[PDB]
């Protein structure tokens, strides 16, 4: 992918969470996520996809990934998906919006899903 | 996972899209997505995650997955993530909300992301 | 407005909530909202806006409104906004997505906002 | 309202849009919005609501408002709703997420709604 090298590595968001990802030539994202907030400790598996042949007109690179909040320490019975774009250059960023869904009863399902936004950088 | 068997298979949404998924014992989702709408033809790779040890209190099972809208036929320079829960039983459903991000210039980035909701069933 | 008459009246969503609205010739929406779920009882003030000169090509009519969840009975320290379109005809609908924000501390602000979707009809 | 004085005035977001609002003692928001981006020129009516008796535990103040993108100059056949909270103090902010719905045909309704986030400050 044009940005395989640009995306692969360690990223940090505004909450101090850590996103460790490898971008595959085939469009795969694989890695681990450590949340600095919520019902989470240590690393969680993530997987996702990215556009491995982005536009050459200065547009960002579309990508997304998922974490299910279960590991050997805790289970928050929830999953977050991040949808966003990678923007390359001196101050590289991944700009995302996310959806966090909990498992709920049918009676609480109206309140199942949080929305928010995270900005990832290669420093801090 | 408790719902590995329940989730694995072919699902259809209200737009007539087809979601073909395998649930792994390890919490993985792998498969293909065929959209009946938008800048899409034929199948696209998907990957995601699910809660492989959900609550036993009648709650749904949290999950999510990603499609990058690139395959051998087309590239829509975009990715969608679905976040939702699997609800088992006679009329099994996956109830989701989604985020579709396009690669954009910095000037158009305010308008990069669509939001919507899809309901998947095992029939139709 | 072309749909002033179509929008004005009593609407019901899939949760059994009641949306009582008047559409003004000037694009105003005014009325009351009664939620069948959550930290709510009785009616709450709402206000919003709609497109009073929609397209004549069969498109829906864009609109939105807000409820702050404070009245003489309760205060849930939260506000919901509905964004959607009115679709006229025999089975008239308002199809919406919503954002529910709570007042939070800066530490909990990542988890401040729910997202969901409501479909309003003139019956039930 | 506790923050009637804090909210009332001129606000600016990260795109250079201008939000002119009056907060009523009754929980009303009234004013005008000028977008620096998209299919917009000059001012548009807005209305909304806020929590006029917020929590006294350091939480923000929940609020929301709507703009229908019609005025005497243009009609973008769309409406945006902002949902968020007001955070008082030396560097006062309104932190929002928004939903922009267009009027669409039933065939395009899956792609009717954008989501994003705006941060408003009293300077710039």
């Amino acid at each position: 992918g044009r940005d395989e090298a640009g995306i692969t590595g360690t990223w940090y968001n505004q909450l101090g969470s850590t996103f460790i990802v490898t971008a595959g030539a085939d469009g795969a994202l694989t890695g681990t996520y450590e949340s600095a907030v919520g019902n989470a400790e240590s690393r969680y598996v993530l997987t996702g996809r990215y556009d491995s042949a982005p536009a050459t007109d200065g547009s960002g690179t579309a990508l997304g990934w998922t974490v299910a909040w279960k590991n050997n320490y805790r289970n928050a019975h929830s999953a977050t998906t991040w949808s966003g774009q990678y923007v390359g250059g001196a101050e590289a960023r991944i700009n995302t919006q996310w959806l966090l869904t909990s498992g709920t009863t049918e009676a609480n399902a109206w309140a199942s899903t949080y929305v928010g936004h995270d900005t990832f950088t290669k420093v801090k």
